[PDB]
């Protein structure tokens, strides 16, 4: 009767709450993703056990095709619903059922006020400001397998001189941000994190790709279109808002 | 064995082609949609036959919950396919099924180029720069709409005055901003398209909203999950982005 829900911890959709005592449950649990998973337990009715996914990976593939991560425990039925910001994409659409997005995303700039920097071609077209991306995400992976021209142009000059231009981690390119002349490309998501939390910095102009977060579900679940229709519902609502609110608040 | 496919003029979605001959076919028409469209059929191999919807609407409701429109050609299986920019809504999605979106967007701001004005929330804080939307569309309709207090604030601007910041349609907002020190809020698709063919406008901070165009099947149809995995492709592929450069392009 109660729901396996598969999840992976990533700020603000999913963290550990505060507490001296050690916790046992859902209890355990906080963060965008919990309030959205609560909110479809209420619409369409259901009991739920959240558990981690228990590699800490979203899914991908290896050489031979095995998928590990969110992906997999929907693939071999140790889960009935991933609420987590999985990203519906080519490659999982295949595997498992998706949601329509409850989360439209893309990559976007992280720069400071006052500039006439105002696009990401007003930086493709110039050399004196300096761009980058985290290394190793999904940013620079765009990055680096772009056949767009401007964004293998964009590639080119991100990877050069060593790569100095990049950064490990979120954290770290925030403060390379906040410490130096430095512009973190980056998920909007993030930058309007960062951005209710510094008042100086701001996103530049739109998103460069779009993508979205879906509630993954196993091939054929009964529950993909119910979900779907409760996410359309919760946004019509303003609930949706009202949640990246609470949890992006700065 | 040809599907019926049912659109609406929309620039740069669907337009007729130029020509003196009259035109008859397909061939009467071009566009991001014909171009999505004939991607689509290439994936998953159909022929089909183009058809404006008759009463020239996307769809909504009457008093009575009688359906008009494209969506009214779907229920009624005198289409096959909405291939349109369609949005993804709560009550259409009940009584169609869409596709993933091909397109994602949303509200953002068209302003000019070298203000400190970066944010919506830059506006709802001021009153000296005044700010509208296109008048009975769907931007004025979200502001009007909300229960978010910030744009209940912004509608409230908006609307003052006898409505005299709000304009008749897009061309019209378009030309308010050519000639005068006036800002339109709407979709960031449209701001694009303008800010391509002209070099001093720009768009002002991401998305206020989000929403999706889809691919329209009624109910039950088996080229729902096939046309979801198939704009999937599409995306990863860069094809959706160069069609997009090729209509948008300035
Ligand atoms: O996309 C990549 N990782 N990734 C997913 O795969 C997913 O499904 N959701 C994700 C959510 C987030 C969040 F922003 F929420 F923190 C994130 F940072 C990454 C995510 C990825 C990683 C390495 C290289 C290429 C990639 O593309
Ligand atoms: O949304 C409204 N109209 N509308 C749809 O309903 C749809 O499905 N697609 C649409 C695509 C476009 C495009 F930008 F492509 F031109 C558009 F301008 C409008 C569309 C709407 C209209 C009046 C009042 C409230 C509304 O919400
Ligand atoms: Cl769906
Ligand atoms: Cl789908």
């Amino acid at each position: 009767r109660t729901l396996i829900v598969t999840t992976i911890l990533e700020e603000p959709y999913v963290m550990y709450r505060k507490s001296d005592k050690p916790l046992y449950g859902n209890d355990r649990f906080e963060g965008y993703c919990l309030d959205l998973l609560k909110e479809l337990s209420n619409i369409l009715g259901f009991l739920y056990d959240v558990k981690l996914v228990p590699d800490g990976k979203y899914g991908a593939q290896n050489d031979k095709g095995e998928w590990n991560g969110m992906v997999k425990e929907l693939i071999d039925h140790r889960a009935d619903l991933a609420v987590a910001p999985l990203t519906i994409t080519y490659v999982r659409e295949k595997v498992i059922d998706f949601s329509k997005p409850f989360m439209t995303l893309g990559i976007s700039i992280l720069y400071r006020k006052g500039t006439p920097i105002d696009s990401a071609d007003d930086l493709a077209k110039q050399t004196k400001i300096e761009y980058g991306a985290v290394r190793d995400g999904s940013t620079m992976t765009f990055f680096k397998k772009s056949k767009i021209s401007t964004y293998e142009k964009m590639w080119a000059f991100m990877s050069s001189r060593q790569q100095s231009a990049l950064v490990k981690n979120s954290d770290e390119g925030i403060q390379r941000v906040l410490t130096t002349d430095y512009a973190l490309l980056m998920e909007s998501t993030s930058i309007e994190y960062v951005t209710q939390r510094n008042c100086n910095l701001t996103q530049i102009g739109g998103l460069i790709d779009s993508k979205g977060y879906g509630v993954g579900t196993p091939i054929g679940s009964p529950y993909r279109d119910k979900i779907t229709i409760a996410i359309l519902q919760l946004q019509e609502e303003g609930k949706l808002h009202m949640m990246k609110e609470k949890w992006w608040r700065g």
